[PDB]
C-alpha cells in the first residue's frame, strides 16, 4: 500500500459512450474530474502500468455512428493528458484486460457481430502489440484479471449463450486451460483479485442482472459465494484498493447506477461508500497516483 491513489473511471454508457475519466478518493470521499478521453467509449478496459494509466478496446456508441476501438490510449496522472499508443491488430468492444510484469494483455471482445478468442500482449517500452496464443472459448463481456503472474478469463458470452466458463493462461507455455467453472453463468462480471482468489462479481445470466459473488481459490480450484452486494449489476466497474473491493456503477435492467459499494473479505460484508457523479455502466477502471 502507498498514499494517495485514487480510484480512476474511464469511459462508460449512458444512453451513448461517454468520455469522462473520473477519480475517487477513498481517504476524503471526494470524486475529481480529469482530462476527457479523446473519443468516447465504453465497454473499455482500465489498467495501470509504471504509474501510467491505460484505456484499451471499446466502442464509441454516438449519434453518428458505432465504431469498435482499437485503441490504446495512455493518461498520465502528472500532466492530465491523454497520449495515443500503439492500437491493437484488430477493434475489441467488451473486453477484458490484464497486466504481467509491466505487460498488457488484452483479452476477447467483440467486432461487430465477430467475438473473439484471441489475446493480444503490450509492450510499453517498445510501444507494439503482438498476438499470443487464443483463448479456448470466444467471450465478449468476459472478466480478466491476474494473480501470481498467471492471467484469468471468466465468463462472458460467446454470441449464443452466456458463460460460467473459465481459463487461465500460462506465460511460460503460452498456453491457455480450462479452469473450474463458475457456479453462475456471468457474462459483464466484475472481476479481480484478492488474496488468493479471483472475485467474480455481479453480471448477466442472459436473464437477470445478479448481486451474487463467487471466488475461485487457486490452489483448491474450487468457486464458492461469498456475501452478495447490495445493488445487482452488470456490466460494473471493479477495483480492489487497500486490501477491499470495489465496485461502481453497472446496469441493473432498469437504472445506470452510481452506487459504488465496497467488500471487506474480513467480515464478509459490502457497505455503500460513494456514488459516482452520474449514474453510467461499461467504464474501464483501475488504480494510480493522484493527479
Ligand atoms: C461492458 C459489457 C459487458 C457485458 C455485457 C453483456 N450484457 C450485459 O451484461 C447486460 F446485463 C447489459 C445490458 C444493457 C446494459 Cl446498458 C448493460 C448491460 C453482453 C456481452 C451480453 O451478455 O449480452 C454488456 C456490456 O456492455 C453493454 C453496454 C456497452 C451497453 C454497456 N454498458
Amino acid at each position: 500500500p502507498k498514499v494517495g491513489r485514487l480510484i480512476y473511471t474511464a469511459g462508460g454508457y449512458f444512453r451513448q459512450s461517454l468520455s469522462y475519466l473520473e477519480a475517487y478518493n477513498p481517504s476524503d470521499g471526494t470524486w475529481l474530474r480529469l482530462a476527457d478521453l479523446q473519443v468516447p467509449r465504453s465497454g473499455l478496459a482500465g489498467c495501470v502500468v509504471g504509474g501510467l494509466l491505460y484505456a484499451v478496446g471499446g466502442r464509441n456508441n454516438s449519434p453518428d455512428g458505432n465504431t469498435d476501438s482499437s485503441a490504446l490510449d495512455c493518461y498520465n496522472p502528472m500532466t492530465n493528458q491523454w497520449s495515443p499508443c500503439a492500437p491493437m491488430s484488430v477493434p475489441r468492444n467488451r473486453i477484458g484486460v490484464g497486466v504481467i510484469d509491466g505487460h498488457i494483455y488484452a483479452v476477447g471482445g467483440s467486432h461487430g457481430c465477430i467475438h473473439h478468442n484471441s489475446v493480444e500482449r503490450y509492450e510499453p517500452e517498445r510501444d507494439e502489440w503482438h498476438l499470443v496464443a487464443p483463448m479456448l472459448t470466444r467471450r465478449i463481456g468476459v472478466g480478466v484479471a491476474v494473480l501470481n503472474r498467471l492471467l484469468y478469463a471468466v465468463g462472458g458470452f460467446d454470441g449464443t449463450n452466456r458463460l460460467n466458463s473459465a481459463e487461465c493462461y500460462y506465460p511460460e507455455r503460452n498456453e491457455w486451460r480450462m479452469i473450474t467453472a463458475m457456479n453462475t453463468i456471468r457474462s459483464g462480471a466484475g472481476v479481480c483479485v484478492l488474496h488468493n482468489c479471483i472475485y467474480a462479481a455481479g453480471g448477466y445470466d442472459g436473464q437477470d442482472q445478479l448481486n451474487s459473488v463467487e471466488r475461485y481459490d487457486v490452489e483448491t480450484e474450487t468457486w464458492t459465494f461469498v456475501a452478495p452486494m447490495k445493488h445487482r449489476r452488470s456490466a460494473l466497474g471493479i477495483t480492489v484498493h487497500q486490501g477491499r473491493i470495489y465496485v461502481l456503477g453497472g446496469y441493473d435492467g432498469h437504472t445506470f447506477l452510481d452506487s459504488v459499494e465496497c467488500y471487506d473479505p474480513d467480515t464478509d460484508t459490502w457497505s455503500e461508500v460513494t456514488r459516482m457523479t452520474s449514474g453510467r455502466s461499461g467504464v474501464g477502471v483501475a488504480v494510480t497516483m493522484e493527479p
